[PDB]
């Protein structure tokens, strides 16, 4: 019944600094100041499945899991994967695993990685003989259909891949809890059309979330909008902590989404009263938002850098547009052979 | 004790466009009309994919009688653009059709997406002792800018519409006797640019053109290899599902096939398995078109609602998508639901 993290890894393209973004007029100084971002991973020619596959190779090698024991492949993403009517999950399988288990996509906007983890956990527990599952994420947020800095002001989107190997047999960390909360009444906040009617039939030029958020608040009211988002976040946090038998004071590290400083302050630092030094803030602000993969990149970072110690608890915090929230408590059991000692 | 049932199902299909009208507009030529033998395809005007999925889910949930509190998962499958980036179509389906707060997400596996979500839904319900039902939906809209319903993938004509199915552990009008999924990722490169066995090419900025990528894959990997590997996956899914249900093909009363053109179905199924078109959903699919990954649901819903399937009879669901992935399922009709015609 127990579930473990057997391996994890990332593939991040080289960073583009905020200074170089300012120089190119991709970012203004107000956004630079409000987000306090330092750099964002930006890919040149690598596409999403390629980057996911590269992360899966690292995660699988670190795990020591045989390909015959990978019983599910789930690839999560939030933006165009490059080729319509093509199966990026099958590319990840062919290149990174080389086996024949089911391989498919799971999507839940910036929460896709945790959504895939929920489905992976269920899949592994539904049959007594299953062993491990591979979860990957990958996205590429290029200039013609997406604006990395202002398509969704307050969050700077990154290119890159992440991967995690979940196992029933064992691993270096134990999953103590995972909870997902859904508040679909917020659905219309990220689309055109009436917030409570059907979606408008036209849009794919350049994502402009800011326009839709204001239209949603106008129709639903700021009071309602702020409250429901707050309530969803609180349900996921307290649900995960209660399921793990922990309180926030038992948590050593908090893996937060890689959003800008203003957003993280309002949602987490000034609400929960935690210090940034207890989170992945410094990592995320040089990385950027990796679509649905931030919890994986952040946990991988904490472990690989030795910032998390055996016996310590880690809290994964993730959120997506629907809205959907996931929180997980992960217990580090031992330092993996790939990790730096402090 | 582990058993799973179909409690409800439904579709929402926009008005049809006939092959004659397609011929007249120069969307279809006589050789394509003749090779596919399509009669019409469902075409949406202003309805978006999640809108159509939500309408189908309303019908399916109303038919099932399952309360929203017993819907413990919502999975929305699709194969083409859902209309809005960084937006959650699965949350729209939840808000409009369910009104609850269980997890809602997307599952995708090309033209096999509906059966893929069925696999994950089944695991989810079986992974915890108190779960009851799950809602599965599909929805797509294949419009002219980036897609040509008649020639983006010649030999299959793609439809607009939504489908929905309610899976339950408590009961239903049909029992899921078996469900198996087969994966051959070596065929992955057949549906993209680049190099079949290298990384994908940079972002596809044009109308979908699968014929180009299939020719490039066959040139590189060989026709003998491609045809054999595709044939082997289809045969594995078929015999796996039938063996898992304790049935042989002669025990199947009706086959729900994908809504491809006549030439593809003949080569894959009619001439291979020696089954009659009259035992399949051929007549239904040829007036509907390919509903992305919802065909098994639409075809099963058609068979049940029209009374062509009788209590005690077994039904075989057949699905395939690029990747490749294949799913087959055997479903036993337990009773005629009250919304179904008597034959
Ligand atoms: C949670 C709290 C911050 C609490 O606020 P108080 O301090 O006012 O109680 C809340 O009231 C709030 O507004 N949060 C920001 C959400 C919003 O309204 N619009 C943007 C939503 S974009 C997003 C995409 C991403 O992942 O980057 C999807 O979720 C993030
Ligand atoms: C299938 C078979 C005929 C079986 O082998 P036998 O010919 O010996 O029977 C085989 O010979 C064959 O043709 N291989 C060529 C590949 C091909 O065209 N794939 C379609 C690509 S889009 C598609 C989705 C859909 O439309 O639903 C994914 O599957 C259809």
């Amino acid at each position: 019944g127990d579930l473990y993290v057997a391996g994890c890894g990332v593939w991040l393209p080289p960073p583009v600094t905020t200074e170089q973004a300012l120089a190119a007029g991709h970012c203004d100084r107000r956004l630079a100041s409000s987000t306090r971002m330092l750099s964002v991973a930006v890919a040149d020619k690598e596409t999403p499945a390629e980057m996911a596959a590269l992360a899966a190779q690292t995660a699988l090698d670190r795990s020591g899991v045989a390909p015959a024991h990978v019983d599910l492949v789930l690839h999560a993403s939030l933006y165009f994967q490059g080729h319509h009517l093509w199966a990026p999950s099958s590319y990840v399988q062919r290149v990174a695993v080389g086996n024949r288990c089911p391989a498919m996509e799971v999507r839940q906007v910036s929460n896709g990685g945790m959504a895939a983890l929920e489905l992976a956990r269920a899949y592994l527990l539904a049959a007594p003989d299953r062993v491990a599952a591979l979860i990957t994420t990958g996205d590429r947020m290029h200039p013609p259909g997406f604006d990395r800095w202002s398509s969704d002001p307050g969050t700077v989107y990154a290119d890159g891949g992440t991967a995690l190997v979940l196992s029933r047999q064992g691993g270096f960390a134990r999953l103590r809890s995972l909870v997902t909360v859904s508040e679909p009444v917020l659905e219309g906040m990220h689309r055109g059309g009436h917030p409570f009617g059907p979606p408008s039939p036209e849009e794919q030029r350049a994502v402009d979330l800011d326009a839709h958020k204001r239209a949603y608040v106008a129709e639903a009211g700021s009071s309602f909008s702020v409250a429901r988002v707050s309530a969803g976040q609180e349900e996921a946090l307290t649900g995960a902590l209660e399921a793990a038998g922990a309180g926030l004071d038992d948590i050593s590290r908090v893996v937060l989404p890689h959003m800008g400083w203003r957003r993280l302050s309002a949602a987490y630092f000034n609400k929960w009263h935690i210090q940034p030094e207890r989170t992945t803030w410094e990592f995320g602000r040089r990385t950027g938002h990796l679509g649905g993969g931030d919890p994986i990149a952040g946990f991988d970072h904490l472990v690989g850098s030795g910032r998390l110690a055996p016996g310590e608890l880690c809290l994964l915090v993730s959120v997506g547009a629907g809205f959907s929230w996931s929180c997980a408590v992960v217990e580090l059991l031992e330092r993996p052979s790939w990790a730096a000692a402090p």
